[PDB]
């Protein structure tokens, strides 16, 4: 077995309905790396595409400093195998779920910083006339400290896209309504939800009045203190208009950021 031959499993990191990811050394480098083994999907199916998606996701991107790098996959014993960078800080999921609990928290300086550099991620994937479709904070790791988008498997072309919706909580009603004319708006859309969750919102909404109420542009209730400048942005990315909300290249040089 290669996984086995090549690397040495130190640590069940994850678990789902995408199988299991593994901290791995790599024998030969001494490096470690976050290894995803899951079952080979059904030829025809939902999770092939995604699968595919991801492939040929990093035949394109290559390499970035915001973006999990990707270093290899291959498939044995009707197991497929990726092998990625490990980030040593966890997701940005576990990351709130920890400062909702130790009790500690994201501040304006630190989401401005949050939101500048997934924003040059997503500058550089969407330059690549690619799109990620599935910002939320379980997608979004820590090395320390840098912010880098993995999770590629809803990755598709600014066109023609084959859209396979991300999580509807994340999720621009334009979306929803098959309106794929605009698409990199709708990383921007989740990003600044994403950045909502950092600052402390509690859990978004899936469906139901609150979760139309935020397509209407209303930004959940945080629970601190931030700036009428930073919050206009926040508004502005989620604006039910997605020509209104600004480009990735727009934000990584607007002045609430910046530095
Ligand atoms: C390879 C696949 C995707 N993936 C990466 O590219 C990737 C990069 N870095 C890391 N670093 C990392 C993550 C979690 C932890 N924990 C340590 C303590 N635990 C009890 C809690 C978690 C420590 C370090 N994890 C990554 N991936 C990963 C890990 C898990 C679950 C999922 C799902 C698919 O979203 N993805
Ligand atoms: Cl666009």
């Amino acid at each position: 077995s290669r996984y086995t031959t090549e690397f040495h499993e130190l640590e069940k990191i994850g678990s789902g309905e995408f199988g299991s990811v593994f901290k791995c050394v790599k024998r030969l480098d001494g490096c470690i790396y976050a290894i995803k083994r899951s079952k080979k999907p059904l030829a025809g199916s939902v999770d092939e595409q995604n699968a595919l998606r991801e492939v040929y996701a990093h035949a394109v991107l290559g390499q970035h400093s915001h973006v999990v790098r990707y270093f290899s996959a291959w498939a044995e014993d009707d197991h497929m195998l990726i092998q990625n960078e490990y980030c040593n800080g966890g997701s940005l999921a576990d990351a709130i779920s920890e400062n909702y609990r130790i009790m500690s928290y994201f501040k304006e300086a630190e989401l401005k910083d949050l939101l500048l550099q997934v924003g040059r991620g997503l500058r550089y994937i969407h330059s690549m006339s690619l799109v990620h479709m599935d910002i939320k904070p379980s997608n979004i790791f820590i090395s320390r400290v840098m912010f880098k988008i993995g999770d590629l498997g809803h990755v598709t072309r600014i066109s023609s896209p084959q859209v396979e919706e991300g999580d509807s909580r994340f999720l621009a009603n334009e979306v929803l309504q098959e309106n794929y004319t605009h698409l990199p708006k709708a990383d921007i859309f989740a990003l600044a939800l994403t950045v909502v969750c950092a600052a402390g919102a509690e859990p978004l909404p899936r469906n139901g009045d609150q979760w139309h109420e935020i397509r209407q542009g209303r930004l959940p209730r945080i629970p601190q203190v931030l700036s009428q400048e930073f919050t206009e942005l926040l508004k502005v990315m989620i604006h039910p208009d997605p020509e209104r909300r600004p480009s990735a290249m727009a934000l990584v040089k607007h002045s609430v950021l910046l530095s």
